[PDB]
RNA sequence: UAAAUAUUGGCGAGAGACCGAUAGCGAACAAGUACAGUGAUGGAAAGAUGAAAAGAACUUUGAAAAGAGAGUGAAAAAGUACGUGAAAUUGUUGAAAGGGAAGGGCAUUUGAUCAGACAUGGGCCAGCAUCAGUUUUA
RNA sequence: AGGAUUGCGACUUUUGUCAAGGAUGCUGGCGUAAUGGUUAAAUGCCGCCCGUCUUGAAACACGGACCAAGGAGUCUAACGUCUAUGCGAGUGUUUGGGUGUAAAACCCGUACGCGUAAUGAAAGUGAACGUAGGUGAGGGCCCGCAAGGGUGCAUCAUCGACCGAUCCUGAUGUCUUCGGAUGGAUUUGAGUAAGAGCAUAGCUGUUGGGACCCGAAAGAUGGUGAACUAUGCCUGAAUA
RNA sequence: GAAAGACUAAUCGAACCAUCUAGUAGCUGGUUCCUGCCGAAGUUUCCCUCAGGAUAGCAGAAGCUCGUAUCAGUUUUAUGAGGUAAAGCGAAUGAUUAGAGGUACCGGGGUUGAAAUGACCUUGACCUAUUCUCAAACUUUAAAUAUGUAAGAAGUCCUUGUUGCUUAAUUGAACGUGGACAUUUGAAUGAAGAGCUUUUAGUGGGCCAUUUUUGGUAAGCAGAACUGGCGAUGCGGGAUGAACCGAACGUGGAGUUAAGGUGCCGGAAUACACGCUCAUCAGACACCACAAAAGGUGUUAGUUCAUCUAGACAGCCGGACGGUGGCCAUGGAAGUCGGAAUCCGCUAAGGAGUGUGUAACAACUCACCGGCCGAAUGAACUAGCCCUGAAAAUGGAUGGCGCUCAAGCGUGUUACCUAUACUCCACCGUCAGGGUUAAUAUGAUGCCCUGACGAGUAGGCAGGCGUGGAGGUCAGUGACGAAGCCUAGGCUGUAAAGCUGGGUAGAACGGCCUCUAGUGCAGAUCUUGGUGGUAGUAGCAAAUAUUCAAAUGAGAACUUUGAAGACUGAAGUGGGGAAAGGUUCCACGUCAACAGCAGUUGGACGUGGGUUAGUCGAUCCUAAGAGAUGGGGAAGCUCC
RNA sequence: GGACAAGGGGAAUCUGACUGUCUAAUUAAAACAUAGCAUUGCGAUGGUCAGAAAGUGAUGUUGACGCAAUGUGAUUUCUGCCCAGUGCUCUGAAUGUCAAAGUGAAGAAAUUCAACCAAGCGCGGGUAAACGGCGGGAGUAACUAUGACUCUCUUAAGGUAGCCAAAUGCCUCGUCAUCUAAUUAGUGACGCGCAUGAAUGGAUUAACGAGAUUCCCACUGUCCCUAUCUACUAUCUAGCGAAACCACAGCCAAGGGAACGGGCUUGGCAGAAUCAGCGGGGAAAGAAGACCCUGUUGAGCUUGACUCUAGUUUGACAUU
RNA sequence: UGUCAGGUGGGGAGUUUGGCUGGGGCGGCACAUCUGUUAAACGAUAACGCAGAUGUCCUAAGGGGGACUCAUGGAGAACAGAAAUCUCCAGUAGAACAAAAGGGUAAAAGUCCCCUUGAUUUUGAUUUUCAGUGUGAAUACAAACCAUGAAAGUGUGGCCUAUCGAUCCUUUAGGUCCUCGGAAUUUGAGGCUAGAGGUGCCAGAAAAGUUACCACAGGGAUAACUGGCUUGUGGCAGUCAAGCGUUCAUAGCGACAUUGCUUUUUGAUUCUUCGAUGUCGGCUCUUCCUAUCAUACCGAAGCAGAAUUCGGUAAGCGUUGGAUUGUUCACCCACUAAUAGGGAACGUGAGCUGGGUUUAGACCGUCGUGAGACAGGUUAGUUUUACCCUACUGAUGAAUGUUAUCGCAAUAGUAAUUGAACUUAGUACGAGAGGAACAGUUCAUUCGGAUAAUUGGUUUUUGCGGCUGUCUGAUCAGGCAUUGCCGCGAAGCUACCAUCCGCUGGAUUAUGGCUGAACGCCUCUAAGUCAGAAUCCAUGCUAGAACGCGAUGAUUUCUU
RNA sequence: AAACUUUCAACAACGGAUCUCUUGGUUCUCGCAUCGAUGAAG
């Protein structure tokens, strides 16, 4: 007796709010990366502010 | 074993941004009354003439009720079927229309009726000419 | 349409003139029911009866004979976002006391609620390596004639530091089994990082309440009926 | 309960009376004033979910950080992915028609000397090269249309820092320090400002159209895919119609067209040009309201083939034999039951023969050729409009009348009619972008300028109109007339409404700034009260029956008296009581209502009068029953 | 029997014996009752039944020729077979199971694990005028049906006497005979009978029946075929005077449309005001469908549905 | 007797007794999952669409390394054979891989041989269904600890796509852990971190029937009656023509194929109606359709005549009486000119009937433990209201100067019907048997309009006469018996139960002809034209427009 | 042409809305404790 399914007016809908780009970032999330990479790339970034401090005088 | 605590019942006093007679208690009036049921119980409607009854003497028509006059009063378009007296709904008179309904909207014509700055000394309705804006036709 | 002038122009020998940022000039009739307004009828064309549930109603779908008055999202206890107001690391007088022109207005302060610290089931412990850290963007201000450089709040992204839990590591010491130094980890929190909240009032939304208004077949507690009719007992009557 | 779920005070498959109770409802019906701006959904996942909720989606409101940004339901250049339409089977997988060859090593049936470790037959057994047709769940190959990524300052290269990662390493990899290159911000077009956050409404039954498409004989049937509509939407056209064609709507004026039309109804050519059709059932405009196979010398055009200086068809006559009865067959076949031969002569021409006919001949007749006559005819086909095929029930529908070298059908060329669409001007509102008290009176909330837009149910927000009370204020209005009510009088506002003339009537009531609510009605088989049409209508018909005078009285079909007719017929319309009523009995007065006509009468209305017991009853005794006490239960009302 | 008053009759079939009784206001019967027949329980400290409880009740002013609880339904005549299943019952054999209290062992105690164990269920016997079933399913063959032997499926047995297309038979309007001109009817026979059958009573049957059904005699306006008469209405007048219903109203055909218009569209048409009749329409009035489906809405009845319970019975402790 | 424990206990109490679904119910699972396709060349995508699978099996069929090639065919080897084992040649997979189906794999992912437990531990990130929640599965690393190989490497179960499960409760593993809040010690209980015991309605209540005695709230979101769309099925008709028909396709028939029409069969569907449109037949009455049974007039025949068969224009006119059944339909007995088929809300219930279906009473059989059920059989069972509007049938009537006579006819309606006898004639025709017709006479059938002299019926003429019972004293003469009964009975009314009456011209259809082209002939036809049928139109009959007309008669006092 | 039907106005009917009034209600606060065998409530 009852309708099962259908698509209609369901594109036209979406079109009217939006259909957006999902903006996008410079430095982006560092998630689901290799944890040995991470670990060496901390002492990196901790040695090289000791450098940048000591020029700075 | 007192006090600070309770109280839609009873007796006595104050108030209200509460209702205004289809409201407010069921009940502003002879209301738990009239009335219904064998019985437990059920349960209405109904306020207002005028300051004062001064509540209409007397004539005349009628078997009488009443009617016409008169008289009271500021008023009887206040007469105890009573302040004001709306609508549905009815009678009379006046105006209009009517060949299987009426009743509406746009635009005129005729018939009715009605506002609005010519008064001081004794505005309304058109026509022609030269221009501007938009068009049409040789 | 507009209602002093301002502009662009053109023609001018020149002054000025002009069709150039929206109509001026001249003339006649009437000055009132004539023009207009409402109202009734006639004529041309057009017009199905509202309210409602529905994909769909003029409907052979439901409610409506007619009129008057009454008649349906209200108030409260906890609350959320937004907004106005007062004070602001605080805020809130009104349980209660003091006073009074007496349910008012005015004054008073111990407490107590929320906020100022979190995370763990609990025992418990408990937020600065550095200008409260770097990088990218950033309004505004500063220097400069500009090009450009300096300083960069809010906020957004991003990698680190710190506090708690979790899992390892286990220093000097020491009731020899307590104690937890320091260093770490593809884990983890409604955390810290120069505090924002508390009180009153308003629209809208939420949950309990009769809960926008009317509407069941039922269920439960405590009572009243054998004058009708069902059946038995006692005592009478009736049938050519 | 002699049994039917019967009866139990009009109530029974579980009585009635109050209270808990405003019981609960995913279900039905209703839900009260105006303009202004924006404007949906019937879909995804879960549910003792399918008439219902949560969750996302779509919508409004409030805005915040910024001011041409790194954006777009689009195109182009560069570059990826796909297994549909078509295609293919002498290409796998599976299906399938017809021969030919190789046969050879072989499985078999025969025929040939029972013969065959031998031939030739149908043969398989496959094989070899060919040939006809196929496929949603087969494929080598392979479009269109849709679809992913890129077209730069977060850029491209040069340098040298950082470490517990990685390297044989002085390598690499990430994140950097300083440096070079901005006209030419390194395709097109557009930009209505861009990005972001909170919060909450309605909705969660959908349906129709053009293509794609599954089930089904098919359906105004069921079920999907992509855009567009209706629902929520008027306006011009399709006669009429939710969806089709054209177009989306503030209030008016002038022009011009869309779709569709121009004999009349009806505004607009009884225009112009070339054809076709005549129907005793003509035809007439998309979706749309129907028609087919098969046929016609009705008429129109065309294709392919034939004969033509006598056509040849006509269309009327002349011939149609000689060998010959050809061989064969057998009762007999002589052109004519048949099986094959198909040849000559004379020839203008005559088949060893088209049929009729006969037992077989005879006889007739064509094929082919002359005789008469003098210019185009014969066959087979294709499509146009008309006709046959074509039968349903009340009378009937190209919208109607009517139309025939059309007012029909096909095609062309011009004019003309006309929508709320398009262009231009007036006025209204909403939104945006500006300019301004620099003393310079009257509202800075002011006063101006410029530009765009206007449909709308469910829904949300904004700005106003009115009703009953409260605080303030106009030293407001009023018995010289407040409130209310009536009025084919007038004025203002888009409107909710407000102000005011005339009449009626006789005590209170308004404006402006704020507070507050039992604050606006046409619907609910709404509640209470009142009044209509229907209508002076339905009807006032069962118990056999009334009539004549006289009196009283305003008045007599109906009261009182007389006379005459009648009935009940003593199980009665007679005479007395029981239950039950309660003054109805009786007298005098008297008719406003009641006695469904009337009324002088009355069981009506007003004012009085009336029931006398030692013996008649009650009182007294006991019946079926009821019911204290002594006792025993029960928290107790009270029970035995 | 001159008015008045006053039985129609006959031959059958189904069914209940009869007289009697009930659904008050749609069912008067074939239903219920009944005499007769049969079964079950009880010797009073008892059976059946009431009450919240009692030093309390009904049967009972009773005592088995009685009281209580069921089935069948006068007389004549018969009541065949089957205790596997489900009930009921027993002086059946036990130890298969089986509560609290008590007994013992372990432990520091709370607890724990052991045997021991009442009725009642399991195990065995009895019972069909207890509830019920009494079917077929296969085959062997004498002769061209033959009815004697075997087994065994759902458990135990396999329809005996009887009766029938019967109120019990689907296929059907069975086949044969009879009644009629003609019979889906009626009666009489036949019977592997979907699904007859023995006190859940079978077969027969005199009298009786507002019971159901078929035919024959007499009788007739039921009918061919209608006609006429009488009273009381209707009709007209005087007086009195309502209800239902009602958006608005009232002429048709076709079209399209929520697929059957009184209003929209195109045609036909169309003349004040009215009175008797009538039943074609107004999808005419009556009543928020009783049939059907839905609701996470109910109630009445039933049962090896789920969870309980009064009563009763067995055991332990107290009264002791 | 009291308290506690075990059995029994529909005697009574409470409550439930799934969902989807071309109505529901019975079936089935489309209700958690997986393969191919439908699915329209990215992903997404429906139906109780199509072909099929799963609730498991495995210490090896898991993990690593090393050997080696399988289907099938051909040629050879004692028993040995189409098929045992042995050897060589060809061999792109045509095999095998735990199962459904698709993909994948050849010094292997197949087959055989050696060693083992990566089916291990601690936790997060990530794809797929997706609310970007859970459940299930799958992918890529970090820190460990192992296996295997000379190593590089590979391995966190099954080559890949399926093979499974919350809260609360119970239970097991783990730790020199935390808590029992007056302080301690041992038992005991409660916590923190990961497994197991299951919800198949699979995001997870704990649950049997029946109601014909029924109830409420709703639903045309949904069945039973019409109506509409559709036509498979039912019914009626075409096309081509192998054969049948002694001979001969089409006088009449007609296989194998194929195009249609119709809504009087039955299905399909669920748009209208559940705050009700009164559902089966019969009785009564009107009108419409033609797909014609009869009658009128014609054509064809395997038509001699009679009878019959096929077709044409035709709905003018007619279509019956009975037995059985509730019947529609059916089957018989007759008659007849003939006993054709249908529609109108499956016409017709405020028109009737109530036998049927269809409520409650009751009986029988089969089924059910039981209440009860049965598209089985049987018997008894309630049929309301018109006074309104239109419609039809009759009847009055204002107003056109007033009144009265005598007429015309617009339009609407219309009617006649069929047979038998005598004669023609026992003639035509025919071997016979049999056996017509036109004209001409007389009568009937069904239907219609009047009429009452006669016959019949009716009798309140209460006209006359008779008879009972009672009442008025008797006799005479009467009353009552709801018109006392009985016989005769005028007037009126009335009956195929009685009598009379019911017209004749024109134009056409089918069809058959004349003259005659097209097409030098022929031809019923194209132009023109003759006959012709129950058809049509007049004549005749019925009403007379109340808004259609005409002709004629008389037209008002002396208060003025 | 009248009657009849429908719409409006003036006067008259029907009926009791509207407007103004009010010895009654309703809520809140404050004070006090008094039935009966001497025969109460009803």
């Amino acid at each position: 007796k009852s309708k099962n399914h259908t698509a209609h007016n369901q594109t036209k809908k979406a079109h009217r709010n939006g259909i957006k780009k999902p903006k996008t970032y410079k430095y982006p999330s560092l998630k689901g990366v290799d944890a040995k990479f991470r670990r060496n790339h901390r002492f990196a970034l901790h040695g090289t502010a000791k450098a940048l401090a000591a020029k700075r005088a």
